[PDB]
C-alpha cells in the first residue's frame, strides 16, 4: 500500500506499508526520514488520531490515502491565560490588571470590577476614579501579564480569551478527555475543545491548505465542527502552536499569494516547465526529484462538548463568609460585597475568603 505522509508541510511523500503495519511501525519509519523521536510523533488521518497499536486494515485506509503526522515534544484557580513571549515562548496562566488609560498607572480604583471578557477587551468599557495627584483620568485600561514568574508592571502578555479554565467538566469534541483549559469555539453551541486537538486541528489545516482567509482580518480555522461564523478571530490565539508552527502559519498569505499566481518546493529544510534558494530540482506533477510513472467528528461527542449552561441548584447562590446571609451572583464578576450593614464583607465567590489582589488577577471574573 502507498499512503501519503505529510510532516510540517503541504506536500506528501509516499510510505509502503503492508496490510497488517503498525501505526508504530509507520512512526519508526517516519523517524528514520526525519530524524526524531518516534514517541511524540502523531499519525492523523481524517482528523482522528491513530494509536500504535492499531493497524492498517482497521483505520480503513486505502491507497494514496493521506495520513499527516505531527511532533509534540488549594490549587490557584486560573481564569485567564496568556501567550508570554518570553522567557517562556508559550502559552501560560495571567494575571489580569488594571490601569488609568489617561495616565498609565497602575491605579485605578473599580466601583465594581469587570463581569467578562467585554468587560477588559473593549477600549474603554469601563470606568473609575484614577488615584494619581493631579490626574483627571477615568478610563479603565486592562492589561494582562505571565503568571509563570514575577514580572514588571510594563510586561505584558495577550489574553487568549477563547482559553477557558474546565470549571464544567466538559469533554473534548475531537478526542473526549477532559483536559484545562480548552479552548472553547465561537459557533453557535460554543463548542470544546482541548488544547492538544486545537495544535494537531492547527497543523493538519496547514499542511491540507484548508485555512480559511477573512479577507479584512486575513487567514483563520472555524470551529473543528464545521461550524458556520466560528472563524477565531483572536489571531494571536495561533501563537498556541509553538514558534515552529505559528511561524508556519504567518507564511500561509506568502505561500497562498504565490499558489495564486500558478507557482509551486518539496525540500523539508524549505513558465509550464530547481529551487533558486535551497537547491534542490523536482517533478511539477507529483513532487518528487527531478527524473511521472507509477474529515469529520462525531455527533455524540459535538452534542457533549458544548459549553451550553448549567441549570441553576444549591454555583448559584452561597451565604455570606462571614455573616452567612444568601447572596446570588450577578454576572461572572467574582468580587462579593455583603448589602447586611453590620457586615459588609467584600469576598471572592470562589475561594470563600476576604478579597484581594490574587483573586482579582488570577480570577477577577470567570466564564
Ligand atoms: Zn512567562
Ligand atoms: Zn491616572
Ligand atoms: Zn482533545
Ligand atoms: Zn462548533
Ligand atoms: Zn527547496
Ligand atoms: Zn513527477
Ligand atoms: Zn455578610
Ligand atoms: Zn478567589
Amino acid at each position: 500500500m502507498i499512503v501519503f505522509v505529510r510532516f510540517n508541510s503541504s506536500y506528501g511523500f509516499p510510505v509502503e506499508v503492508d496490510s497488517d503495519t503498525s501505526i508504530f511501525q509507520l512512526k519508526e519509519v517516519v523517524a528514520k526520514r526525519q530524524g526524531v523521536p518516534a514517541d511524540q510523533l502523531r499519525v492523523i488521518f481524517a482528523g482522528k488520531e491513530l494509536q500504535n497499536h492499531l493497524t492498517v486494515q482497521n483505520c480503513d485506509l486505502e491507497q494514496q490515502s493521506i495520513v499527516h503526522i505531527v511532533q509534540r515534544p488549594k490549587p490557584t484557580y486560573h481564569s485567564f491565560f496568556v501567550y508570554c513571549k518570553g522567557p517562556c515562548h508559550k502559552v501560560q496562566p495571567g494575571k489580569l490588571r488594571v490601569q488609568c488609560g489617561t495616565c498609565r498607572q497602575a491605579t485605578l480604583t473599580l466601583a465594581q470590577g469587570p463581569s467578562c471578557w467585554d468587560d477588559v477587551l473593549i477600549p474603554n468599557r469601563m470606568s473609575g476614579e484614577c488615584q494619581s495627584p493631579d490626574c483627571p483620568g477615568t478610563r479603565a485600561e486592562f492589561f494582562f501579564k505571565c503568571g509563570a514568574h514575577p514580572t514588571s508592571d510594563k510586561d505584558t502578555s495577550v489574553a487568549l480569551n477563547l482559553i477557558t479554565n474546565n470549571s464544567r467538566s466538559i469533554p473534548c469534541i475531537a478526542c473526549t478527555d477532559v483536559r484545562n483549559p480548552v479552548l472553547v469555539f465561537q459557533c453557535n453551541h460554543r463548542h470544546v475543545i482541548c488544547l492538544d486537538c486545537f495544535h494537531l486541528y492547527c497543523v493538519t489545516r496547514l499542511n491540507d491548505r484548508q485555512f480559511v482567509h477573512d479577507a479584512q482580518l486575513g487567514y483563520s480555522l472555524p470551529c473543528v465542527a464545521g461550524c458556520p461564523n466560528s472563524l477565531i478571530k483572536e489571531l494571536h490565539h495561533f501563537r498556541i502552536l509553538g514558534e515552529e508552527q505559528y511561524n508556519r502559519y504567518q507564511q500561509y498569505g506568502a505561500e497562498e499569494c504565490v499558489l495564486q499566481m500558478g507557482g509551486v518546493c518539496p525540500r523539508p529544510g524549505c513558465q509550464g516547465q530547481t529551487c533558486e534558494g535551497c537547491g534542490f530540482v523536482f517533478c511539477r506533477d507529483c513532487k518528487e526529484a527531478y527524473h511521472c510513472d507509477s474529515y469529520r467528528v462525531d455527533q455524540r461527542a459535538a452534542e457533549q462538548a458544548r459549553w451550553e449552561e448549567a441549570s441553576k441548584e444549591t454555583k448559584t447562590t452561597k451565604p455570606c463568609p462571614r455573616c452567612n446571609v444568601p447572596i446570588e451572583k450577578n454576572g461572572g464578576c467574582m468580587h462579593m460585597k455583603c448589602p447586611q450593614p453590620q457586615c459588609k464583607l467584600e469576598w471572592c465567590w470562589n475561594c470563600g475568603c476576604e478579597w484581594n489582589r490574587a483573586c482579582m488577577g488570577d480570577h477577577w471574573f470567570d466564564v
